[PDB]
């Protein structure tokens, strides 16, 4: 019988993604797993008429109950607040909870066999994890720009010079970084890489930026021994600094199985994961949006093939780390024999116009070459039905 | 009979490249054209010898003729030093030469018909030229950190606060651009973009940080009017801006054969790299990839290498092709083309090295009998020269 989900925060997201967001829950999630459902509506709409409470309150609740699993929404312009008549124009969710939340965005390309990627070499994936300002002007005609630094506590205040322009003009940048951040940045790191069971590479240029990403390259040994060296050999793994260079170059030679943590191939494979830094909160969504185009064709009855894969493993991830968090071995496994399904689904032929496109480039793909969207999930959901009751052996 | 092709600084270089880079000279270029040649020997061995003072000549004497094609050279590191006990681990020539030319680099995969590209619709080759100091500093925080702008002009003076510490210090820096460097870019673009008869591009995330790339869309406009349209419109190209996901997108469903200018932050052996001089003038031309020490390694050895010497060849063509429009001379314009047909027609014919019978068929399914060594290649491309220069006689 039904798998004892726990707590969960779901969320509602606007267009393709939230029509293929109900096929996921009903067929692929909801069969087989019962869940304590905080379920939140980020529908355009009710983020209109709730005037964005409902955004800020989702956050709310996934700081309390440590998982939340999101589908795509859309982030309002000129053109969205007219198609809409949104009473205003509302800051991107993503944008919201981040601010309330915190943490590092991590995401991972799934790769198949039989799927082209960008380097052939890599078999494992690699979860790259950007840090995530910019006070920028314009120079008129000649002139001083310094960048001075005034200490709070009254001591001697410091200027520095970035350019004198004595001809011409041009441009100038101010730029900044709380040592809070960096740290933030580097447990949710590490973090990541026990998680996932792979080795940590930060990339940086502290070569010409010697003080700036020199404080990055500090920052993270100095936490990668105070913590995190010892469980990091308890598992093989290891933390490396590399420089830019080296990395890129490293990378390509390299059959992926790693975390790359920067200070800086299909999207239906994409997954971006959200890790705040006391390795306890996590957000999962996919990487895409809302697939607009293909929302368009559905509305008009129109066939659409949209991939799933992206939006599933919000799902899959969001519930392993449920499962991590409460010693929930049948909910554990359950996620990965969905991931997998999904992957050997693919790996079997079966797939969307966007996949096959991978293959036989997008001119010569046919009908028969592909899935829509509907009889895919239907597949994936045969798919599970089996793997799962082969699994009960 | 021999072209007489002019003043033409050359530069050696090391290891792999050393050994092709002549083979090309005695096999492809000297057997056909007459150089008043001014060679130089970057070699790591001379480098150290003259303590890097050839280096510095090679970029005066390329200053002063116009014309330099460089052989790929080793860039020290420590175990490079301890290789070669050199006395000093010198800096890259590459730099010391750019440092003293300036101008703007670009670089263009040689495009063969039997050869995969990124995009299978690629038939066109795609010239791209991104834009190449900072004062950086640790804040020990908190404290109010500003960057203020004062005219010499003596009236204004503008405060911008890039941020204020409370929680505790952290890192912070200072960018700037003279305008004239942006105007440097654009000259060395619209050049470009005219003597290979395409359509310019200049793609910027100006959204994000829009003060400093729309100092660098205007400057382009404004140059592009005030010096650059007509040629535009007589050879019936013409220049244009766009964001970078709209570039990379419309590109995407493009065939290539334009200029892409990056303001922004497969096989080596078939990519090229020239650097252009703002004045329209001077002109550097050299193989995009490294010495390819692995193959030397192997050659040290007494093992077959199998090497691509396109690039490396591309080198001169490149090269040899400015020399020619610099002085008018027919004869050499014509060779320079001829090599260059003569290259991509020996491939497309079925004759090709190891790293592209790998990019048609894949690392595991390669054969013996679908490539030639490095060799056998250049005696190939050497028997198909002396045809295609006797038929066109
Ligand atoms: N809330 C969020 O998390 C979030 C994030 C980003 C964007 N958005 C919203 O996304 C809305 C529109 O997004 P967008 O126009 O940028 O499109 P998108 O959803 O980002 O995807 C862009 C295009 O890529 C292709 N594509 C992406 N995912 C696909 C999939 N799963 N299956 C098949 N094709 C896929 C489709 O184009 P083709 O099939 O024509 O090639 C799609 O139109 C905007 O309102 C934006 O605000 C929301
Ligand atoms: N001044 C320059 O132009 C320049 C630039 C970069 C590096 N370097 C020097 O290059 C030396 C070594 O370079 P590196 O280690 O980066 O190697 P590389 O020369 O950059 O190339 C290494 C790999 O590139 C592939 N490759 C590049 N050119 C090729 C060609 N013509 N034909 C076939 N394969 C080619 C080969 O892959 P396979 O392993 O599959 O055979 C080779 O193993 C370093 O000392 C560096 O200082 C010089």
């Amino acid at each position: 019988k039904k798998i004892s989900g726990g707590s969960v925060v779901e969320m509602q997201g606007d267009e393709m993604t939230r029509i293929i967001w109900e096929l996921i829950k009903e067929k692929l999630i909801f069969p087989y797993v019962e869940l304590d459902l905080h379920s939140y509506d980020l529908g355009i709409e009710n983020r209109d008429a709730t005037n964005d409470q409902v955004t800020k309150d989702a956050a709310e609740a996934i700081k309390k109950h440590n998982v939340g699993v999101k589908c795509a929404t859309i982030t309002p312009d000129e053109k969205r607040v007219e198609e809409f008549k949104l009473k205003q124009m509302w800051k991107s969710p993503n944008g919201t909870i981040r601010n309330i939340l915190g943490g590092t965005v991590f995401r991972e390309a799934i790769i198949c066999k039989n799927i082209p990627r960008l380097v052939s070499g890599w078999v494992k994936p690699i979860i790259i994890g950007h840090h995530a300002r910019a006070t920028d002007f314009v120079v008129p005609g000649p002139g001083k720009v310094e960048i001075t630094y005034t200490p709070s506590d009254g001591t001697q205040k410091v200027t520095y010079l970035v350019h004198n322009f004595e001809e011409g003009g041009g441009v100038a940048m101010g730029m900044y970084n709380q040592d809070k951040s960096i740290e933030d940045f580097a447990h949710s790191s590490f973090q990541m890489a026990l998680s996932k069971g792979w080795p940590l590479y930060l990339s940086t240029k502290n070569t010409i930026l010697k003080k700036y990403d020199g404080r990055f390259k500090d920052i993270f040994q100095e936490i990668y021994d105070k913590q995190y060296k010892s469980q990091f050999e308890a598992q093989k793994i290891w933390y490396e600094h590399r420089l830019i260079d080296d990395m890129v170059a490293q990378a390509m030679k390299s059959e992926g199985g790693f975390i790359w943590a920067c200070k800086n191939g299909s999207l239906g494979m994409m997954t971006s994961v959200l890790v705040c830094p006391d390795g306890k909160t996590v957000e999962a969504e996919a990487a895409h949006g809302t697939v607009t185009r293909h929302y368009r064709m559905y509305q008009k009855g129109q066939e659409t093939s949209t991939n799933p894969i992206a939006s599933i493993f919000a799902w899959t991830r969001g519930l392993a780390h449920r499962a991590k968090l409460d010693n929930n071995k049948e909910l554990a496994f359950f996620a990965n024999a969905l991931e997998e399904v999904s992957i050997e689904t693919i790996e079997a032929g079966f797939m969307t116009k966007d996949l096959a496109a991978c293959i036989k480039g997008l001119p010569n793909v046919q009908r028969s070459d592909y899935l829509n969207t509907f009889e895919f999930m239907d597949k994936l959901g045969e798919n599970l039905k089996i793997k799962l009751a082969q699994a009960k052996l």
